[PDB]
């Protein structure tokens, strides 16, 4: 009931100069817009790039963390939609171990994207928001 | 080994515009200084207001997870100096010596600290070697 997606660019909005995820949909040529915070998106714009700082910063912590008490990121799904805010959940894997020890938690966009690009870990998207929501560019 | 503190004030450095943590030294007349980013300020300022939110954010998530695999915040330590960073430790607490060691910035640990209650030390060697004394003229000024 969801595809798969993946962090096409971060776009600004220009017009409210904020921060726009651009999701690619697996299996499509749509692509779902989030508008995310000032400090999301340069946390992101950080985890895209991909480089070494020597001082972990607070989505590193967060996966330091979840490494400590043997657990990591399993998947991100960005599942709903109400009065402009899409809903996330950080499904975590628990390694003490068979497929119920998954976690769900609840988690904004921003963050479930980020840690999603930091440890490459799968997005989806709920066929629903895909629908109602995805765009052509 | 270490002093217990407490966050005295978050604010503004009225030349540079960027945020400070005084960190207050219980027992003492001292206070540690640390300079944070302006995302750590904001998020810092959100959990000293205790601020109620709809959606997490990034440090409630952490602190969610925590929850999810049975663990909680402990204790937070700033215990060293390098070039003008600060070291923490995240000393997290497996409920299941069950106490975790992270290394984390000041400024998260800190937040983390605010939100859950856990108590913030900082080592003798930074209290000593770069606290400040307030006389009540200079907390004044602060004030
Ligand atoms: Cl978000
Ligand atoms: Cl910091």
């Amino acid at each position: 009931h969801m595809r798969k997606a993946w962090v096409k660019t971060l776009a600004l909005d220009r017009v409210s100069n904020t921060p726009v995820v651009i999701l690619g949909i697996e299996g499509t040529n749509r692509v779902l817009p989030i508008w995310i915070g000032a400090c999301e998106g340069h946390a992101l714009a950080l985890a895209m790039e991909k480089m070494e700082f020597p001082r972990p910063l607070t989505h590193d912590l967060l996966l330091s963390v979840l490494e400590s008490l043997e657990a990591r990121v399993d998947k991100v799904i960005i599942h709903s939609l109400k009065d402009n805010t899409f809903y996330a959940t950080l499904v975590i894997r628990d390694l003490t171990y068979e497929e119920a020890a998954l976690i769900d938690i609840d988690s904004r966009p921003s963050d479930a994207i980020i840690l999603a690009v930091k440890t490459g870990a799968p997005i989806f998207v709920s066929d629903n928001l895909v629908e109602k929501h995805s765009i052509e560019l």
